[PDB]
């Protein structure tokens, strides 16, 4: 609860917004301060349970943190994971990984939002009539 102030929480709901407008991808963050050993399988089952399958593309992407650790996944749904390369995600991380090894925690997820957008961009245009399917929300658990 004390991850983010309300004010670092404000800014990386708007980083959202702002790469929601480069992509027609669906970004959602969600904290919690343990994992499970399998990182991949625990931030499959928060996809899941957010709901974040519900876009038209399959489009949706969870930037899972398990805060006492500061680690975290970057998990795409079946759209993104049918088109994109290998190295897809790799500036995203890098772009979280700079800021969390130095305690910018919020700098470090305002920039990775920034880079997925980018990213996503490439393969799913943003298009006029776009729908903010996904709330920009931060999932707390
Ligand atoms: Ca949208
Ligand atoms: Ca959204």
């Amino acid at each position: 609860e004390e991850f983010l102030t309300a004010e670092e929480e404000k800014a990386i709901v708007d980083a959202i917004r702002d790469a929601e407008k480069n992509t027609s991808g669906e970004i959602r963050v969600h904290l919690e301060k343990t994992s499970e050993i399998d990182v991949f399988d625990r931030a499959m089952d928060v996809f899941h349970n957010l709901k974040m399958d519900n876009t038209k593309l399959q489009n949706g992407v969870l930037i899972y943190v398990a805060v006492e650790d500061k680690t975290f996944v970057i998990y795409g749904d079946k759209g993104i994971n049918d088109v994109v390369s290998d190295d897809f995600w790799d500036t995203t991380r890098n772009a979280i990984q700079l800021q969390f090894k130095q305690g910018n925690f919020k700098q470090g997820l305002v920039d990775g939002i920034e880079k997925a957008g980018m990213a996503l961009a490439k393969y799913f245009p943003w298009k006029k009539d776009d729908i903010d399917e996904l709330p920009n929300t931060i999932s707390k658990g």
